[PDB]
């Protein structure tokens, strides 16, 4: 015990001796001088590399421009923005509009209301477990967080449809600075969780007292939501009229319902999108399910089909060639230079200070180093003339026109392979052997915990 | 010829081969990455060194504080500020004042008028030389420049005295942004120079036409000066009354003249100050004279007594122990960190990028690398307990309270030895063998050109 | 062009020092050489000198990324301090030896290497050599992608349309007779390159040439006394 603990301790002579040796090295002397003065990323950004990688020529792009660049501001709504950014191109194109956005706020309101409701159910169903359990504590950590998955986006569209941002936008303070609202709701939900668990010690979930309690809680949650944002102006099957001007300055009027608008104008058929992921911790060709992660009670689960990078990459190119943008999930902001808008794992000269990272992808995920954190949209790529393989991708972010280069980012193929994980394509775009995994029946998914790194995107 | 020129040319293969070799070196790889991102001084500032050198404890200081810190702003008046900063301590002390300044603007007005006049005389006296000559071209380069030497400061005080800044301060735009005024005057003086030389081709300098011409030029120069600053409110032997409040809030009134004020209150006896310099290009113990450099026609010349650093340094300490601050000239801003206010030749880690400078002091001066550029004031120093030698000096700059640390700088002994050159002390402070050089008679000074690096201070 | 101009000027300075080693350190010429050896400014003849040796390339391949391209003062100071040290070393070695001496030849090579070493810390040597091919991808006004494979030297002629043997500088310098050529002694960058030469003409001629060039659809490079009588806010 003693000898071991002594050997494993920090010895003052040892570190001072190592210091003397390091100081004899000129690269070290230069590095410590520079790194005490500037942030490592600022100090190490490699302009020799930047000069070559910052390349905005893309020979494979979607025909419609992303106008205007969107901005989620201080909220974790990237999944909603990226999903709607893929669809708005259909509208911009079909209707010949200069600028257009589907309402991100519309989906945000319902997502939050549904998540708060979903939490009550999750608490009721896990009431048998101790308050200190990993699951119960995880449920209580961030019940109304903004982030989400593509399955949760479809869950919302199926119930609520889509509407032009013109009818309901980011006017409220809480759409662009959601933290306080989330805190207020969450404090209340944590109180509610205790009230339910307490009533459930004695009673059954189907008991009238519990049924009543939950109704009262739903009402209070809705009451508090409505103080920070208004319930959308039309119900899902209710008609709205939208007046707009096209590129030729011609006025048009559309009368539709949110549910009809999603199909008819946004062109979304909820039964076609499927998510593919490169999660090397698991065998390829297997479906992966994230237990519990959701928003609408009883809605679809988060499911991904695990495939290799060659397949993921080939699907992205084919989708772009088919004139459709690609929703993707990645580890933002790892190796991302926000000022130039370049995503390149070699853009900073870390090897020059002897900082090298051998840990492979599957292990980075397992060891808490890398996870999906943000959703963006691939709108173009450059396929090398000689290799017929993609070298870089054009990425539409939702951080406003000042982020990156006019709101757009350029990502290397290597970045895509290492720090990106999920893409969303339509099932008919898949080779029949991959499509089968979804339509087959009895492809038993590998079930991961609700807290898995391959989760929600903000 | 050919082979030599070829050998002395830049060869593309050679530089690309050297590039390949340099890139194999890790220190080089790190250096080029960092140096393409930040200014070298910002990148290389050594905080390990800063931590030790930025030391404001001084065991040897003058008794009176420099209140308030002065600011020359965008003008080259440092010589005037430093000279008056040494004297104002006498007034602050004697009169028990919280804050006080002698008028820097007062001296500035007369200095500029005198220099413009001095230029006309210099042109008349060198009319025998070609317009393209080194002297004539040098005279035409900056006839009304702000900078000056200590002898020029005394020349002004002897003729004009000194007055409280309360009677005449930096109100005019041109006192704090003198460039335009200087340009306007200089353009006119360049016209005048041609007019005089032209009239002198035919006539003698003592000719009535020339005498008249010069009078008309003086009048026009004064006319233009008076548009940018007012002539001081009282003549040198004219009485003024100055009302002020002391530290105990007591009101006092002083009636004096600028000439009496300089002696009586500022305590300046113009016959006592002498400049010593460490100019290793010349033998020590020799007087050095800068040919022509001056302001008042027929005034004293710039003369320095050349001595070694041990002597220069011993004189600074003794003067501070005698409770007097020390005017000094140095090469600002070589090795000066304006943000922290530290003057240290090792504060930046240039050796880490293999940038070393073996050129010695005398050679730096000869080779156009180092010269006197700015005047400041030593107000304290720290004499090492063990060595009984100074380690650092407390320097009062005239760049406002925001420069350095509350307007003050700390300078190492090595900085003083290498990038400082001149100090001003009183003749009675000198060993009789050094004092003799001045009072002796027939110590023939080494005469240097008007453009010598050991010149005016701005 | 900036990278090569500075490297060439630093090299040119060493040669200027070696050739004027017979003069006193305090001389007007030697002091002038030591004042600003790596200054940024230059003449049109120095621009052609560079293009003839190095060609031209799209900014897309090498732009103003480095700090020193847009704030060159510090870099210039650092190089200049070193060059001033080198000047003394050469003059000292030359007191004893002849310029063609092996010691001097070697010394200069070592100095060139150190100058290049220091240059490369602040900017990278361009990505392609003058006769080396590069590929440049770009998008035209119709959003069409194109790829050009060329060399800097071929690009200067083929795409930039510069034939270095055609440009000449005319000047209105009334200190001298019109119709006379004026040469500025020594001013240059590339050792042994063309000298700065101007043909002195009157304003009526200068002005008539500017109009005719514009009518021929070509812009006109000109030198003037900035910012005399220039209002920067209104332009």
């Amino acid at each position: 015990a003693f000898q071991g603990a002594m050997a494993s301790s920090i010895d003052i002579s040892k570190i001072n001796s190592w210091n003397k040796e390091f100081q004899s090295d000129l690269t070290h002397q230069l590095a410590t001088t520079v790194l005490k003065n500037y942030n490592a990323d600022d100090a190490l950004l490699n302009k020799t590399r930047l000069q070559k990688q910052d390349n905005r020529v893309f020979n494979t792009v979607v025909s419609t421009d992303s106008t205007p660049v969107t901005n989620q501001k201080s909220s974790g709504r990237a999944w909603l923005f990226a999903a709607t950014n893929q669809l708005r191109l259909n509208v911009l194109s079909e209707l010949n509009l200069k600028e257009f956005e589907l309402s991100q706020a519309y989906l945000f309101f319902y997502d939050k209301l549904e998540k708060a409701n979903y939490f009550l159910d999750q608490i009721v169903s896990s009431a048998d477990q101790d308050i200190d359990s990993r699951l119960v504590q995880y449920l209580l950590a961030a019940p109304t967080e903004d982030g989400g998955q593509y399955s949760m986006f479809l869950n919302l569209v199926k119930k609520y449809g889509l509407i032009p941002k013109d009818l309901y936008g980011d006017l409220p303070y809480s759409t662009t600075a959601s933290r306080k609202w989330n805190s207020l709701l969450t404090t209340k939900l944590r109180e509610f969780a205790e009230t339910l668990r307490t009533a459930l010690k004695e009673r059954s979930a189907d008991d009238s007292i519990i049924v009543t309690l939950r109704e009262q809680m739903q009402r209070e949650i809705f009451r508090l939501m409505s103080l920070f944002m208004d319930i959308p102006p039309v119900q899902p099957n209710e008609q709205f009229t939208w007046e707009y001007v096209d590129k030729d300055k011609k006025i048009h009027t559309i009368k539709s319902t949110p549910l009809e608008f999603a199909s008819k104008y946004a062109k979304l058929d909820p039964s076609t999108p499927v998510s593919l992921i490169n999660d090397p911790r698991h065998p390829y060709g297997k479906l992966i399910k994230i237990d519990r992660l959701g928003n609408v009670l009883g809605g679809d689960a988060v499911i991904y089909l695990n495939v290799d990078n060659e397949t993921l990459s080939k699907l992205v190119v084919k989708r772009l060639q088919n004139n459709k943008a690609v929703f993707f999930g990645s580890h933002t902001p790892k190796f991302m230079d926000k000022k130039t808008g370049v995503m390149d794992i070699e853009l900073w000269n870390y090897p020059a200070i002897g900082y090298n990272l051998p840990q492979q992808k599957a292990s980075r995920i397992r060891y808490h180093e890398s996870l999906m954190t943000h959703a963006m949209l691939i709108t173009g790529c450059h396929v090398d003339e000689t290799s017929k393989l993609p070298l870089r991708y054009r990425v539409e972010n939702s951080w406003g026109k000042d982020s990156g280069k006019d709101g757009l980012y350029v990502m290397t193929q290597k970045y895509f392979e290492e720090y990106c994980f999920q893409i969303v394509v339509d099932i008919n775009e898949l080779p029949k052997e991959l499509a089968s995994k979804f339509t087959s029946g009895k492809e038993e998914p590998i079930v991961l915990p609700i807290w898995d790194p391959m989760g929600a995107l903000a």
